[PDB]
DNA sequence: GTTCGATGTC
DNA sequence: GACATCGAAC
């Protein structure tokens, strides 16, 4: 893992600090950010590293490197500017997730990081002990994955940032070669309140940041891209979260273990439905790409709703909106299903049409880019959907 | 119940 | 690029 030239010396132009400041490079290795600032800004300063991993601390004779776990780390006095790239990841069994330690240290991490929710990154995590680092003015730049801007799991670390001081975020998106993750870079003065987005234009030049909006009295709210166009559409019509209650498919688990659930095609048994089932404006009721099979009228006993036709939202396939109307009823392991409120009228055929329409998906993409590889519930809940195609009486 | 991916694999 | 994870985690 290695951070591109251009994206250090953009951040590095970003940075601040007072003569004779501390400057901090967490998770460091040999240092490409101290190394950076001190040839942009001078030696006048007091650098330090931290690297966890001994055969990674390489720094040079002017910078302090020091041997420990950043995110439990407990330095002396505080930093004026805390620049660097963090190890991004979850913390969890490593059959599914990347991020492998004992659950006693997990249990330390969780302890120690009041913005830590759901199954959290390691990159939020050193997003707040940075923060906690930073002396009154301080300033911190770092790049991360663009996923905190709009998932639920971060929803602290973005209040927390709005209370502790200012931010500015650019986006970046996908710089690292090789490396499948849409990236910002954060500036966060731990003064002042507010934040800033920018967008970037990458020349051999390098990264030339561009104000897209402003947002002075931000508490921490979904961050998104928005402009006069995604606002005129959101008003002219109702959130599609008003209309419909939104859950989930049942999990791969409940259906493994399910005595009705078979591994083999046979009489009476249908697939159990994934994301590759559903299409635009239709579903696939014949493949399988699940394997696993069950008795249609089975599926009410994992979910209710499985019972009734109703419509269908893709989870999975990327910074869109894929729809289409389940009239079968049948059982799915994926994907959003929403069940139309009381008293709520509505179109299916019109209603799936908007949704999968030309319009729809450049709204959806204005808005959050490829910060995730999904169309998330907070997205779909603000989908906006006018008389025509629903109706609250 | 439902969330998230320095995604996983073609 | 196409096309979506899928189950451990809370
Ligand atoms: N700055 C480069 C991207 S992050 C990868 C580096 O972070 C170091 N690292 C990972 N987890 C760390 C931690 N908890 N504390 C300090 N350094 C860490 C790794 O050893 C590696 O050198």
């Amino acid at each position: 893992v290695e951070t591109p030239p251009e994206v250090v010396d953009f951040m590095v132009s970003l940075a601040e600090a007072p003569r004779g400041g501390r400057v901090l490079e967490p998770a460091c290795a040999h240092g490409p950010f101290l190394r950076a600032f001190r040839e942009a800004h001078g030696t006048g300063y007091r650098f330090v590293g931290v690297e966890i991993d001994p055969k990674a601390l390489d720094l040079p004779p002017w910078a302090e490197g020091i041997l420990a776990d950043f995110l439990l780390w407990e330095p002396g006095e505080a930093f004026d500017l805390i620049l660097g790239n963090p190890p991004y990841g979850i913390v969890g069994e490593a059959s599914k997730y990347p991020i492998h330690v004992f659950k006693a240290v997990k249990d330390l991490y969780k302890k120690a990081f009041s913005t830590w929710k759901g199954k959290y990154n390691l990159y939020g995590a050193f997003l707040e002990k940075a923060v906690r680092l930073l002396k009154p003015g301080g300033v911190l730049v770092f790049v991360v994955p663009a996923t905190w801007l709009v998932l639920e799991d971060f929803a602290l670390l973005r209040e927390f940032l709005a209370r502790e001081g200012k931010t500015s975020v650019y986006y970046l998106g996908e710089v690292f070669p090789q490396k499948k993750v849409s990236a910002v870079v954060i500036r966060f003065q731990k003064s002042g309140k507010g934040l800033s987005l920018w967008d970037t234009q990458e020349s051999e030049s390098g990264f030339t940041p561009i104000l897209w909006a402003e947002y002075p009295h931000w508490e921490g709210e979904i961050i998104r891209f928005e402009t006069e166009e995604t606002r005129k559409l959101e008003i002219s019509g109702m959130p599609l979260g008003d209309l419909f209650h939104i859950r989930f498919a049942a999990r791969s688990p409940e259906f493994k273990k399910h005595p009705a659930v078979r591994k083999e095609p046979g009489p009476g048994l249908v697939p159990v439905l994934t994301g590759r089932n559903l299409k635009p404006g239709w579903v696939d009721y014949e493949k399988n790409h699940s394997g696993l099979w069950m008795p249609k009228e089975r599926a009410k006993e994992l979910r209710d709703f499985y019972a009734t036709p109703h419509l269908v939202v893709a989870h999975t396939k990327g910074t869109r909106v894929v729809a289409a109307w389940d009239e079968r009823a049948y059982p799915w392991r994926e994907e959003f299903h929403l069940l139309p409120k009381e008293g709520v009228r509505l179109d299916p055929s019109s209603l799936v049409q908007w949704l999968n329409s030309e319009a729809m998906q450049k709204h959806v993409r204005t808005l959050y880019r490829d910060f995730v590889p999904h169309l998330t519930l907070r997205m779909l809940e603000r989908l906006p959907v006018r008389r025509e195609y629903g109706f609250h009486t």
